[PDB]
């Protein structure tokens, strides 16, 4: 055992297997029932606690009180979110993920489902049981044949902002996994999402190439995100949902 | 107007009077022996109306879905091997029509499995245009809206998820009446996600403004294996 480990009865209500317990009498947690989690810090990444390596296997790690970003979405809170919200929770992501991006690591699994909501909107990429050094959100070259970069993880991004601009909505509507990997490899993307502006679609199909080396990086994605609505789409103005 | 048709071209008798027919010698129909409002109205998920004979015999002619009604469909033999996949993605092709009705400002008053129809590839649409189905602010009060036709939706979702089985089991219109204003809600169906039935107690609100709308009834259970019940596995039942 290391450092990071604890005794299983130091830690004290179900959420979704992830409880909502208590640490230390004083520390709000979630307790999850590699040395990949605990290398990795940063202010966008779930931070975690502790853990115990006495079966069962816990994680222990930091609590977010509005819950999935999936969900978010779906509910009632999601009904009144509009574009800047969203490009700022899009670019919150894109900071933490070009975090784990200059730490040469890979996420393999970025999607809303795995993404935290806090308060004040404050978004975190959580669970990293799959990363390492979902075919509607993973990469083509990585559905087929493995090839898991983080130019893989740009792809799940370019798909992530779909979910934002549709608030939860499943990616390719109608379709099915082997009718979406049929029409990826034959060139077809997503189409711009009702009421969203171009830029952002561009910056999706941008995600959405054939060549991942070609992808942009995810410190491109932060930097375009966060200066969006002065550099790039600064005449923007409400609408019905976007 | 112009929905009038020569007395040409009924065959067998379904189920006023229903029958299965022929329309000009080449298309299928369903003949109602013997309103200005489904004229109006035209959606892929409800039953579209072809023609209309206006003097005495009246006589509506209808698409014809093959299946009969979604209640007999659900008690019937074919709804024996009827599992959950197939039963929220009908319940989402209903919100969908109802999601037309939505934004179309109207009211359908009876949103029921005996009033929606079956037809090939496992198709429902809404049709016609009970107080273990319609709302108790609408039953008493007579306040009926769309949002009236979404806690019928809810008591639909309970006849999908129990193949057609009548709401408050060994209840009397009485009881419901005085149980359901008690704050009393039907309770998780055998092998029904507690997600699904959390959409129920939803349609199911109090306050008719609380419930959510069809638009939203919709996208939920079309993505509902995706976003809600990702890890999904067959029953006996459901
Ligand atoms: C609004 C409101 C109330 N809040 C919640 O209802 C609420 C709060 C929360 N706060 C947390 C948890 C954590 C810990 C890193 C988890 N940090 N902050 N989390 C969740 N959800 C539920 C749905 N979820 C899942 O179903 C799942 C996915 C993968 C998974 O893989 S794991 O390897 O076993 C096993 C479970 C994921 C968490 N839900
Ligand atoms: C499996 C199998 C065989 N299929 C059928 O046995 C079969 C097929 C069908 N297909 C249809 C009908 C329509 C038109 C809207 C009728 N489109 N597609 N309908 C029925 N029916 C439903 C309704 N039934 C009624 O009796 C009634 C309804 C309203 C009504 O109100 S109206 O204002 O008078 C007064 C009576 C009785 C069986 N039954």
């Amino acid at each position: 055992k290391d450092a990071w480990e604890i005794p299983r009865e130091s830690l004290r209500v179900k959420l979704g297997e992830v409880w909502m317990g208590t640490w230390n009498g004083t520390t709000r947690v979630a307790i999850k029932t590699a040395q990949v989690m605990k290398k990795l810090r940063h202010e966008k990444l779930v931070q975690l606690y502790a853990v115990v390596s006495e079966e069962p296997i816990y994680i222990v790690t930091e609590y977010m009180s509005k819950g999935s970003l999936l969900d978010f979405l779906k509910g009632e809170t999601g009904k009144y979110l509009r574009l800047p919200q969203l490009v700022d929770m899009a670019a919150q992501i894109a900071s933490g993920m070009a975090y784990v991006e200059r730490m040469n690591y890979v996420h393999r699994d970025l999607r809303a489902a795995n993404i935290l909501v806090g308060e004040n909107l404050v978004c975190k990429v959580a669970d990293f049981g799959l990363a390492r050094l979902p075919i509607k959100w993973t990469a083509p070259e990585a559905a087929l044949y493995g090839r898991f970069t983080i130019k893989s993880d740009v792809w799940s991004f370019g798909i992530l902002l779909t979910e934002l601009t549709t608030k939860g909505r499943v990616p390719y509507p109608g379709m099915v996994n082997r009718e979406v990997l049929d029409q990826v490899e034959r060139g077809y993307r997503m189409p711009c999402p009702p009421e969203c502006p171009e830029s952002l679609h561009d910056l999706m199909c941008q995600c959405w190439r054939k060549e991942p080396e070609e992808r942009p990086t995810f410190e491109y994605l932060q930097a375009f995100l966060e200066d969006y609505f002065t550099s790039t789409e600064p005449q923007y103005q409400p609408g019905e949902n976007l």
